[PDB]
């Protein structure tokens, strides 16, 4: 309808025709303001104190596009409250105490280009959490406690230029998971569980070439440093880049446990004929 | 012994007359080097990826006073690790992956003067953990799930001067903690589940007085916000102080449900006569 704006007694509002935004940010807000007019196109809840997202609160934004709910101390979700927004490209989750991410969580949105989740505890994602959100340009789940994610939905995300991973206890990457992605510009495994990396053509790119006639600036983005690497024949393509020494470092074999992944010549990367793997490259 | 010098290959070991000081920060160590020469007086692993303490790691450093492994990933310590340290004045474990601490963890130290475990994980802390501890000048749990402490094992703590809870779960503080404490020059409980904070002759210090021929500075430093409070008579001292607006908000009663803390006249916090709170003050 064309009722009058309603905005809350602790936040700004700002009118540049035809948006309409809302500014709660480090007000101190223990839960979302009751009364913010559902025509919001960008809300602004960031450095809050909210625990609680209600059903109530975000439930008939159509136009919302933004939504910041970063650095709040957040431990539950209500189900289907994001699922009343269409039109939303973008939101910050980051920074808070989210637990889980289950599959009613973000089944609504297909218009997502970003979805930032670091910075908080979870353990866990469900296996279809990630089935609508395939329009995705960027998912940070930087700083978590993962083990695993939905690889099979990650891989059917076409347009995802940035991936962020790091400090989590993800030990698998599966082996084909960006074949069908061109657009990836970032991965950042840093500081996890990692004992192999998949070769994929794009890392081709995270390596610095010249002297051909001109100098080729890095054109791809890859940090696999912090995680216990086992070192092996597996490894000898990551091995051949050229690259900046970031100290990654081997944790197996034995002979190879503690030295610089860097420092160690192509040579010295072995696989075993057959457990080291285990029809390995020998054959059998 | 007087054994030759031991120093890690991938570490800077500096000898200052007498002491020997082993630097291995932001080396990209997966582990505690093996070699670490047992003289060394101050002991930098820092920024590494580190994610066990063996028994063997720290085993036999009697002149050890700071030992800093801060941002490592941390899940585990081998029970009596720490046992062998008698002179460590400092520990520092912030920013790793511990989610608990036992009751054997620091039971060996009694010269510890500063320990800071803040932005870890920990949900829990045995009851006697701190009982061995009570020299500590300094502890620092911010940042965790922590829903309590082993406040007996504080309250016992005569030197300490500051104490930081903040960003936890932590729903009460128990009355008398803080009584026997007179070297305390600052708290933190901002972003924590406490309706309710004890009063403390130290809080009167909290605030800014001023006109009675000086103006007195701040010599107590308290910030209580972001807490769910429970806007009652029992917060009426802390109301009367005289501070900064940090945006405080009650989460209750009901009518002042959303109004900052300082916002709501002295008149208006209540205490209702026997279920708030339950011979309450007005006598039954
Ligand atoms: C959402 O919309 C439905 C109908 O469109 C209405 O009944 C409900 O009260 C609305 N809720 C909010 C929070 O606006
Ligand atoms: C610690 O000392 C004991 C005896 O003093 C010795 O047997 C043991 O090997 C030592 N361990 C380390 C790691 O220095
Ligand atoms: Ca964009
Ligand atoms: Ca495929
Ligand atoms: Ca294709
Ligand atoms: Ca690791
Ligand atoms: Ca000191
Ligand atoms: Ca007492
Ligand atoms: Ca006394
Ligand atoms: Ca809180
Ligand atoms: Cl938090
Ligand atoms: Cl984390
Ligand atoms: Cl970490
Ligand atoms: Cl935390
Ligand atoms: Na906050
Ligand atoms: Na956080
Ligand atoms: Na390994
Ligand atoms: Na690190
Ligand atoms: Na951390
Ligand atoms: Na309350």
């Amino acid at each position: 309808p064309g009722d009058p704006q309603i905005c809350p007694k602790r936040c700004v509002c700002q009118i540049l025709s035809p948006n309409l935004a809302t500014l709660c940010a480090k007000k101190g807000l223990l839960f979302v303001p009751p009364n913010i007019d559902r025509r919001t196109v960008e809300l602004r809840l960031a450095d809050n104190f909210v625990t609680n997202i209600k059903r109530k609160d975000f439930a008939n934004m159509t136009s919302l596009v933004d939504l910041t709910l970063s650095r709040n101390t957040i431990s539950f979700i209500t189900p289907h409250a994001f699922a009343d927004l269409r039109n939303l490209r973008a939101l910050h989750l980051n920074s808070n105490r989210l637990t889980k991410i289950t599959n009613d969580m973000f089944s609504g949105l297909s218009n997502l280009h970003h979805l930032i989740l670091n910075n908080n505890q979870l353990t866990l994602i469900s296996s279809t959490a990630f089935d609508d959100v395939f329009a995705l340009e960027e998912l940070d789940l930087s700083y978590n406690n993962l083990e695993t994610i939905p690889w099979d939905a990650v891989e059917k995300m076409v347009s995802l230029h940035t991936l962020s991973l790091d400090h989590n206890m993800i030990d698998n990457i599966p082996k084909g998971t960006f074949s069908h992605l061109h657009k990836m510009t970032r991965l950042d495994v840093t500081s996890n569980k990692l004992q192999k990396l998949p070769p994929d053509p794009l890392f081709q790119r995270a390596q610095v070439l010249a002297t051909s006639g001109i100098i080729s600036p890095s054109t791809f983005a890859l940090s696999f440093g912090g995680n216990p690497l086992h070192c092996n024949c597996e490894l000898l393509w990551l091995r051949r880049l050229s690259r900046e020494d970031d100290l990654e470092t081997c944790a197996s074999p034995p002979l190879l446990t503690g030295r610089y992944f860097w420092s160690i010549p192509e040579e010295e990367f072995l696989c075993e004929p057959p457990g080291d793997p285990e029809s390995n490259p020998a054959g059998e």
